[PDB]
């Protein structure tokens, strides 16, 4: 059976009897704007994420997928194609497949999604797992609060012995991309300006290189101010070097307290203490001490030993806390996904082509 | 031969060679009411008292016993599964059996509970004996008047030179959970709430540890609304702190005076008194300094000194009263029930199979 | 006299000698997120629920209120500033003033409130009244079972012949507003998505317009999932239209059932048959037929017939049942205290100065 990490951001994909997923690959679509000077096929009329990042530049860039939700579902589809036929070489008819999807999202995604995966590419057997879930599969616990965090969406889950408490789950969509456009505003700061999509890639990997989550964001903001030297250099790919400072942590600290890009909620740290503090009275002392991270934003050094040190001031005392932060957060997901599909005593669960041919879409409910 | 003490609220069960229970947990069968988001066997249709005790929070949780009487008998025979199977570990054809009731209950009772312990798990001989009887075993006298409080039942029977006035016996409906309900009730005085069956657990363990019976409840009343330092601190299990004060005693002293419940019943002491006045006149002598307690609520500490200020007060001067209040009477249905059955005269009494087989299950009148 | 309904969720005020309330405001205090990029006044340190309301947006909104259970007096102090000396145009020393708490509250709440009203206020007397009992006044009877249902707390209240039976008071912390943030969950199934609190108040605004309960939730249900016209459209302050169906009904049926909401108590029916089955045997034939609602969540269309049709198929047969639901539940509390605050007799019973002056707050015991 195929595993398909459609997480947003970037499509990662392989087969369940894996420990690591065979493709990883940034999901775009991206279309030329010139005309063919010169004769040949070297001006298809499109590329995916595969090609169009690297002859970005003639290319505009557009994700399918926006926050968590599908945006054209035309896109998704030619990128389901590249990953079946393309790259894993695999026809789909032959293969089960399970897909993944953001806790709340629009109903009618899971109907279209179903509609596509099993009536054009006519897969056997399919069903859709929430991203979180499939995160305490990958580390084998069965009580714990998750927390996810990727391109423009972060959710949080409670479970506690294998049960889910729905009253309790929140979405809170302030992650990556949402916060790389913070890079590109601040970034003007020093003079540097980044107007495009192709160009936006350059801030996406500065900021997936230079960067690290302070402890004490307020010393840090006075040390840079200082005489220290704490800048980095980057060299773009014109051999344009860029210095980066007082801004390589001011850029993901506003993961926290989020009122620097405006938006009124809660933080990360709040939203992880408000999902606990809906759970029941003697669930806390089992969530506490099994939160565990995931997904590609909580990659940043740091991140924990914040994390950590912000609860610890905000719970009660006398409460061990423990952030269960592994290494290997962005395939967590998808190893989940591997060991669920994997399961004998799952298998039943699937949806099959029998279902749909009497319920339809809404056999997803 | 077995002796289980299906009174309300908790079993207690093991066998009469012994001097005390094997088996002592809360009788509470709870049921889920979240769905499966994740795989496992770790979610068993129902648990008992054992397990539900712990797994509180994602268990409802219901008693198979109110006010003495059962109210829904294929949780209790599942606990007597329970019990025989799982924790004791001893087949039920093996060995005689003896339970305990209230003296006053409905009849069909008795039928349905004869009915299931040996039509359905086979035992070979069964009896059914009164609370108060068996309490005068562990004690050892035989002339006095007992009384009973656990949960949700109390009674008195007057006994002398081994024989019961049985138009002199009362039952008083008042002890143990309707009292922890008014702790429930008084508590939010301070602002602390508890909703649901999981967190009520809560405030019954506070009872169990932070309650004492007032001699002058007036002057208790008047010290604590003055400086007095007299309360103290719970930690809850989430490490929230609780403090609680003037509550303490006014909590178990409305076992006296039960108008604060709007219980417009006499109270212990009155019906202590009013049971001893239905004696004939010579008694009166003999059941005064022979007053015995039995069942968990008779376990606050400064019971016994206020009760014999009661009495005193109350009954004609120039006589002796005594409260015979040993430790372990939490264990002394059991010790009695162990007594009873140890004693080899009294094993002609047992209903055998051969009996119900001509009368069904009447044949315990 | 004056009489201030400082529930819940708005503040409702005026004289005595009136028949509706004067002033009718949302109780907010909404304080500013943006500095200064222009020059003037426009730009207070605080507003509160008359010009707060309208510029929302620029505004943070919290109320100072919840659960019926106030959580900072400052705010509170800044509402009855702007209810006396901006709104009613009148002098506090001047009148008495009566106010209204919910049955059961932290006592501390009663003091407090008092302490402000007349050592800041400097008002000459005050009173506390139970807002259950005014509004038996407003329906002037003398015997029934009174139903409040506002902002956050649901409670009941037996009476006969003028008297309450405070054993068998219940609150239930059920209504308002965990019913709006289950619309704010519900509502994200279309699509829609609501983050921030000023942007709630659109999700308030939409639930008080588009908003019925059902009778038989099942076949609407049924009925919605075919292909009914069953949806109505609202306009958002942008102009985008809102298309709403399926939900209009499955929000509000959450008050019953609240289970939905993973509350594991009774919902309003079952704690209104639980509450009468608290009284004495007689009293039962005159609370039934003489239920009566109150408050601002109970003005749902179908409330009442659906009611009915519960308590009906569980109360025992042979037996009249009839709501009172009159129009004006809105002002039915504040109406009753025009009546109390008018009636002569009661004119001893407020609490002058002279007997703080000796008592301290407590002196409303
Ligand atoms: N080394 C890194 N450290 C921190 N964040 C990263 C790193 N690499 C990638 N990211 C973030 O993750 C995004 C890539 O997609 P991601 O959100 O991880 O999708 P998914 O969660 O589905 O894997 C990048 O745009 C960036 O915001
Ligand atoms: N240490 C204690 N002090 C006072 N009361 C107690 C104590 N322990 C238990 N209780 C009361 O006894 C109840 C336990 O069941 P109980 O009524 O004793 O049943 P039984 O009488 O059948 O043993 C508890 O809910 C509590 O109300
Ligand atoms: N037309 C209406 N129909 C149903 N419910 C309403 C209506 N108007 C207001 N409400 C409910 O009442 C709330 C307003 O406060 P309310 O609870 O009535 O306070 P009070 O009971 O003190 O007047 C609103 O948030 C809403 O939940």
């Amino acid at each position: 059976a195929l595993v398909v990490d459609n997480g947003s951001g970037m499509c990662k994909a392989g087969f369940a009897g894996d420990d690591a997923p065979r493709a990883v690959f940034p999901s775009i679509v991206g279309r030329p704007r010139h005309q063919g000077v010169m004769v040949g096929m070297g001006q298809k009329d499109s590329y995916v994420g595969d090609e169009a990042q690297s002859k970005r530049g003639i290319l505009t860039l557009k994700y399918p997928i926006e926050h968590g939700i599908v945006t054209n579902w035309d896109d998704m589809e030619k990128i389901w194609h590249h990953t079946f036929y393309n790259e894993l070489r695999v026809a789909p008819e032959e293969h089960p497949v399970l897909l993944t999807e953001a806790p709340l999202n629009p109903k009618a995604n899971r109907e279209k999604m179903t509609q596509i995966m099993f009536e054009t590419f006519n897969t056997p057997a399919m069903y859709v797992a929430i991203q979180a879930v499939l995160s305490l599969y990958a580390s084998g616990r069965t009580t714990g609060i998750v927390m996810d965090s990727g391109d423009g969406v972060t959710h949080t889950v409670p479970i506690y012995e294998g049960y889910a408490l729905p009253h309790a789950i929140l979405r809170l969509d302030l992650a990556g991309r949402d916060l790389t456009d913070y890079l590109m505003k601040i970034l003007t700061e020093r003079g540097y300006s980044f107007t495009t999509t192709a160009e936006r890639e350059i801030v996406r990997d500065i900021k997936e290189k230079l960067c690290y989550v302070a402890l004490d964001f307020e010393q840090e903001m006075a040390t840079a101010a200082s005489s220290s030297s704490l800048e980095k250099s980057y060299e773009l790919p014109d051999g344009q070097v860029i210095t980066i400072g007082n801004e390589r942590f001011r850029c993901p600290e506003a993961l926290f307290q989020p009122s620097f890009l405006g938006m009124e909620s809660c933080g990360i740290h709040e939203t992880t203490f408000n999902s606990i503090m809906k759970c029941d009275v003697d669930i806390r002392k089992d969530l506490y001490a099994n939160t565990v991270l995931s997904g590609g934003t909580t990659m940043y050094p740091g991140i924990a030993d914040r994390m950590q040190k912000e609860i610890t001031a905000l719970a009660p005392s006398t409460m061990k806390i423990k952030i269960i932060a592994p290494p290997e957060r962005k395939y967590s997901v998808w190893i989940g996904g591997s060991i669920l599909a994997s399961l004998s005593t799952f298998q039943q669960m699937w949806i099959s082509k029998q279902e749909y041919d009497e319920s339809g879409p809404s056999i997803v409910h």
